[PDB]
């Protein structure tokens, strides 16, 4: 019949799956048989043209992992399949040998985590002398698993190893040991900023974000680790001896500069401070979508609209059945700066699928037409 | 050391996975040692506590769906995890053989997809005799994949089967053919009255959702004649209808949306009754805290301690509080009562009250939790 092809049931847009797991993905496409699809992994073909409207991964590798969507295609025209990311849960081996590490008494002790790849990024338990340490006044594991020791003494001293395990598969690896050396102090320390929170971008809509600010004083008991937004003392969120500051549901109202603010209760030393700039990263969305279905003739000038918006501002990228406009390279297709599509000198080889994408780091929308030209 | 328990992060709300795959649960919680962890599952106790922070199942099977959580322990006192929800992907066959069903001409013929147990609920797609059915003014395919033959005629005779794909893991399945047969009645230049032969159901959404969908569908002679209108509150809407108005959407449903819908069939130019049915939608706000108690509390002996914790939501939300994963209802300890605001109050604190309180507020959609640990010291 005329019915150009369209999907039925729209892929979830992230998935994570466990290495060995059985992987099927489906091209859930409706329209006038016959009907055609083929794979594409990181926008290189994986198949040709067939009827299995499937792709199958009998055991999942961490090379499997990216982007995959369908391109299902009949008499009339082809169609991207939004994109999926399969996401391939995985520990690799602790990828650093010993070392030895020394710190002056009474500073902080930092020692970073061997590197390690592993989808997610693990959580971690460090030892020392064997023995577990878990947070405390005195010891900070940093969001990227790196144990501070502060105000040092001798009896830090020692060897320090870290366990890392994965959430999604139970993985575990232990690291080679750090050895620490301290050298030689009852004097008071003056507040210092040991670890600095960076910058940080967040995807619009996500459920929380974590900032870090990990101080060194000495007597630790006093040092005092509080968070400023706008000259504002925030009093929630707060968690790890004030150490840690989850802002829950951010959204504009929490953009901008935090700051850190370390001081040494009841001293007359000056107090630490550190910023940090939180940015919303908006997905995009279009604004303006063409017709489902336009009847073109042939020799009139057509403008197909497309129009997106997003932070930061989206590229847009037209598709005439499933190949790029840029590919094609045809001297009467003209994409206008906001986003519409400008056809002059109608053609019946023009009439087929013409897809939107929109895109930007946080997320990729796309929407699509089939154009009619007859006469 | 001095570490209560608690988790470093939480598991995803809902996950689905396939039948045969391996599921990994984990329990990642920090504490001083020594910790121990125990799972459960849909609140039932599948291991006791060891030191294995996992609950793996090597290849899964449908019942294995359900709620999961873990509880961690150690000398200071225990923690529930917050429940996750695992979905098991799946397509069993379908369990009827081949159907035959009667209709008179002018009467909608109603044939609902043949039973097929499946997690996703699958795409359903009609066909008749190597053909593909779309919907029409005539033909409608309801939410639930019934399809509805309005005022049918002879040529409706015919042997309809559905496919029915699972999206998650790509099976095909191919019912059994339901054979239709359309009998003649001597009056079908007399007018049908309208009669809604799917009916709205109620329908329960939770709250901020994008939209949810009621649905009605009737049946007349001449159907051309035929109006499905919806009303609420008996003033006939005039926006949020498609279909031919036989569907009716409710987008980002609040509270204010809550309440009784009618659809009503008439059958234009006609002095029939309008055919009527009710159908209710529900909105649900999942339950928040509007107060939690600070993550750690020191109290004197003897002291009466008042623990808080509120929640709000549609319906109210209700609060259960827990002492180191033990129910306090199990416990009944008589210095131990729960507010109506939901606080927790106790009298004449003991050293044994030390430990993790836990308060759970709850309702139809969803559930949250927060928690505290209270020394006792003298
Ligand atoms: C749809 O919901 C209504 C209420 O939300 C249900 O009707 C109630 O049924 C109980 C059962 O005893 C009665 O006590 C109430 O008085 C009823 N209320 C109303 C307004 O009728 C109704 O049964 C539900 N129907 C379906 C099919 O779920
Ligand atoms: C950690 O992994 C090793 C293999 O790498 C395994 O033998 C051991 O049982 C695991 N332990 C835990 C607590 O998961
Ligand atoms: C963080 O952002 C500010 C302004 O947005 C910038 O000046 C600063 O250099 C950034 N910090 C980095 C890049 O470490
Ligand atoms: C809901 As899933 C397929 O990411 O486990």
């Amino acid at each position: 019949d005329d019915v150009p092809p369209y999907f039925k049931t729209e892929p979830v847009r992230t998935q994570v799956h466990l290495e060995g797991n059985r992987l099927v993905l489906t091209c859930m496409a409706e329209g006038s048989w016959p009907l055609e699809f083929k794979w594409l992994h990181n926008n290189r073909e994986l198949t040709r043209f067939s009827l299995e409207y499937r792709y199958m991964i009998t055991s999942l590798d961490r090379t499997h992992a990216g982007f995959y969507r369908c391109i299902v295609r009949n008499r009339m025209g082809a169609l991207l399949q939004r994109q999926t990311e399969v996401q391939v849960a995985y520990m690799g081996s602790f990828e650093e040998g010993e070392k030895r590490q020394s710190v002056n008494h009474g500073e902080a002790a930092v020692i970073r985590a061997p590197r390690i790849s592993s989808f997610p990024r693990p959580q971690v338990t460090w030892f020392r002398d064997g023995r577990k340490i878990p947070p405390s006044s005195r010891i900070a594991i940093t969001l990227e698993n790196t144990l501070v020791i502060l105000s040092t003494v001798a009896p830090d001293a020692g060897r320090y190893y870290v366990q890392a395990v994965n959430d999604k598969n139970g993985d575990n690896k232990t690291s080679q040991p750090i050895t620490l050396a301290v050298e030689n102090t009852h004097e008071a320390m003056a507040p210092i900023i040991v670890v600095a929170p960076g910058n940080r971008s967040v995807v619009a809509g996500s459920s929380e974000t974590t900032l870090e600010c990990i101080a060194n004083a000495r007597p630790v008991e006093e040092l005092s680790v509080h968070w400023k937004r706008n000259g504002v003392r925030l009093t929630s969120g707060l968690h790890s001896y004030g150490r840690r500051l989850t802002i829950t549901n951010p959204t504009s109202a929490d953009t901008g500069m935090y700051v850190c603010e370390a001081t040494l209760r009841g001293s007359t030393f000056e107090p630490a401070r550190a910023r940090a700039f939180l940015s919303i990263i908006e997905p995009p969305y279009f604004t303006a979508e063409p017709e489902s279905r336009i009847l073109g003739e042939v020799e009139e000038t057509m403008d197909i609209p497309c129009r997106a918006m997003g932070v930061p501002l989206p590229t847009l990228q037209w598709y005439k059945d499933a190949v790029p406009l840029s590919k094609l390279q045809n001297p009467r297709y003209k994409v206008l700066p906001s986003g519409g599509l400008h056809i002059q000198k109608l053609s019946p080889e023009d009439s087929g699928i013409f897809q939107c994408f929109a895109s930007n780091e946080g997320g990729e929308v796309q929407t699509h037409t089939y154009l009619d030209v007859t006469n």
